[PDB]
DNA sequence: GTGAGTACTCAC
DNA sequence: GTGAGTACTCAC
């Protein structure tokens, strides 16, 4: 309830220009409209607030990705949708993107960056899974190693996302995606 | 100078280590160097300008080596390959400076610094973009894809490899499997 | 309230003490109040603001009592007397705050505060410079010298006493021999 | 020869220390670094003319110590009329303070806030001297012109010095806006009216 | 509220 | 160059 309210504020601050700098328990409480003391009746620490945010991001993505796998059977189409999804989610959630790129995690304990990594390794697995199944589904797999292909695709995504945070959200990820995808598809060999 | 240059290299070494995961205090810096905090401000008006110097060293190393690549190689594709290998390579042998390049190290510091890194990336991208646009005078046939899109596509992959190199605390070497990766990127040059 | 005034007062206490000759560091002030420096800014943004309030409590005490004197005494000379005694008397009862009036405590702090005190003394010299001109009203006779060049003469004396008071580590109490001094002032009320 | 060159760099420092105390930056601290920059040298190459920053104000006070004590021991001899003596001792303070605004910050004690308390003590002994010397001019009136003063000579001297310290204080405070030697020809009659 | 901290100053 | 300051921070 209120717990949801605090986190909702932490996102807009993470999205705002202030997301560039540190986000202290003090200004957060201010953003909310409550005291720092009450803030800690909902969380044991600031790190716990990001933990909730990382779970939201992960849940959001994994759930979306799993739907993709059920709505689309074609390997290429699955990859395209997954990519368009990571870009789309980041674009719709600039504040949370700073968490995905790791910038917002610079101030908190390094354990949080460890979780986001697992998210990435989790997503990359799914990418590697989709690639691997091109064999069973289409008869012929890829000449290139799947782990290398998955990482190649994922790298482009992180590239667009960090480029998104870096330029203060001027460089929108899904910008010219339909012109960019043919480029990415040419790597699937 | 004996201290000034030395200072910036202690800065990078610290950034390269686990200390680079968090704020770099004038305290630790001066201690790492072997002097007092006041000694630091004998060569720098602010810690900000210490990062400014580090960003200028990065800006030089990259632009300089790119200009050499352009003079030592005339093939459009070979240029792109070397430029990319350069960014990845530089990032790998300078983990500390990469934290600055990926913007993570600039989070504890002044906003303006991040803007500088933006100007640098736009500089490298303008170079990539120029290289691509020269393909049609040099080879008659241009690229079907918008050069501005191709350049950003290439640089996007580079930032991706650098950013991930930082995530894994430098365990994911940016140049690992480059010769295997390049053919993939080469296929994008449509 | 309790912890806000508690500080503002502990400040005046340190200003009035012999340490008032030195800079009042937030470390000293805090330790004086028996708390942490972080507790200070729990009640104040900038230490400059503490002096801002202290300078207000000085302008809200003097400017007040001045108005009264003008409303509870319609004698041109009985007005100047009460006012001079007020300045001298107030400065004496508040040695620390006097250090602000003289501008010595404001040396360590922002340049603005001095300008603010400057204004206080321009208001006091204002309600001083009119009681005078009101001689050609109630008494039908004027002053040889310009009200300007004599309201300044009177205030100069007051400032002198406060400065001596501070200068002499509060030995020269501003109101010592006042009844013997006042006639000497009146002699200038030509 | 060599000592004569150890004062061309030295006093050149005081010319600046004074110049700084005088400019708009007299209302804030004067550190060793920002001074060395004005002369044109380091800080280490500074303490080879002064073993401290205190010692700079010393020799700097000595100048005002001597300027007035000299200018007063002369105003006596070359004047016999009690009043005229007082009027010119008073003006000496107001003039010398307007002639050296930077040094005035020292007289008023403001510039001294950053340095050692013992500097204020010195400036104090100076005032106690200017006053005692005012006290003599008032106590000598009897032996020279029959009758002395109604009011206590001590109270009168302090009453006169108070105005001076007041004027100088206004001077320093208003950022050297109120010139002490202003309308001194019109102010005096009022001070002398206290000479009862 | 607070212990440890924070980039920067200062006179020797 | 430096040891001790400086006003002000921050997560808890």
């Amino acid at each position: 309830n209120r717990r949801e309210e605090i986190l909702q504020s932490l996102a807009l601050m993470l999205e705002s220009s202030d997301g560039s700098q540190r986000i202290t328990t003090a200004k957060l409480a201010a953003s909310v409209g409550v005291s720092e003391a009450a803030l800690y009746r909902h969380f044991p620490s600031k790190t716990r607030m990001f933990d909730s945010l990382i779970e939201f991001i992960e849940d959001s993505l994994i759930t979306r990705i799993n739907l993709i796998l059920k709505d689309e059977k074609d390997t290429t189409a699955r990859l395209r949708l997954i990519v368009l999804l990571l870009l789309g989610f980041g674009e719709r959630n600039p504040g949370l993107t700073r968490i995905l790129t790791g910038h917002a995690l610079m101030f908190e304990q390094d354990r949080l960056q460890g979780r986001i990594n697992q998210l990435f390794e989790r997503i990359e697995a799914q990418l590697r899974q989709v690639l691997r199944e091109k064999r069973m589904r289409e008869g012929e797999g890829y000449t290139t190693d799947e782990t290398l292909l998955a990482s190649q695709i994922l790298a482009f995504c992180e590239g667009m996302l960090s480029r998104f945070v870096r330029s203060e959200f001027k460089y929108r990820p899904t910008d010219d995606f339909d012109a960019r995808w043919p480029l990415i598809a040419a790597q699937l060999q």
